């Protein structure tokens, strides 16, 4: 069976950097902002093996037809803050409902996931995004990409959530 993930976020949340800790298990620093590629990478879950197909998202804050396209055979969403930027997580909202109207549906397979965990100066309160995850109905889950915390996991825990849908 295969899952095609899709990784979204306001600019600089770690999207990217999540994205290549799982795929090539190394942190990058400066990865170009405009790179959108897909990645494939076959794993073990719960006893049962997968092939996940994970697109990163980058482009402009503007509509795309073209991205809408991409993202609508998504079949389950990672929705990324960063735990020292408020902004981040005020755009989630705007994410989960640019993902119901691509996708017309209200329970798309999702993760929250606050990342960059190993930084001292936090702006969100861990309270805040249970809260958030908890109205949602979709787990939350926190992540250093640097350290490569919570990295499997988010992923991992995306796709239990896409097997239970079905
Ligand atoms: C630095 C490059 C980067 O990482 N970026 C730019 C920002 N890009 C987007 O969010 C692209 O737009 C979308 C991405 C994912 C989905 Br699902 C939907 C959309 C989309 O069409 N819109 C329009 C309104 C959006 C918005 C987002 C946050 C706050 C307010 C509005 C997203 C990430
Ligand atoms: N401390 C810390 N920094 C991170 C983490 N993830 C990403 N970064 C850094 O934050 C910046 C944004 O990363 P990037 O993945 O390019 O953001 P994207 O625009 O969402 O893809 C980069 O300089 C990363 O090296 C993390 O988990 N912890
Ligand atoms: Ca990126
Ligand atoms: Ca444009
Ligand atoms: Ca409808």
């Amino acid at each position: 069976t295969e899952y095609k993930l899709v990784v979204v976020g306001a600019c600089g949340v770690g999207k990217s950097a999540l994205t290549i800790q799982l795929i090539q298990n190394h942190f990058v620093d400066e990865y170009d902002p405009t790179i959108e590629d897909s990645y494939r990478k076959q794993v073990v879950i719960d006893g049962e093996t997968s092939l996940l197909d994970i697109l990163d998202t980058a482009g402009q804050e503007e509509y795309s037809a073209m991205r809408d396209q991409y993202m609508r055979t998504g079949e389950g969403f990672l929705l990324v803050f960063a735990i020292n930027n408020t902004k981040s997580f005020e755009d989630i909202h705007h994410y989960r409902e640019q993902i119901k109207r691509v996708k017309d549906s209200e329970d798309v397979p999702m993760v929250l996931v606050g990342n960059k965990s190993d930084l001292p100066s936090r702006t969100v309160d861990t309270k805040q995004a249970q809260d958030l995850a908890r109205s949602y109905g979709i787990p939350f889950i926190e992540t250093s990409a640097k350290t490569r915390q919570g990295v499997d996991d988010a992923f991992y825990t995306l796709v239990r959530e896409i097997r239970k849908h079905k």
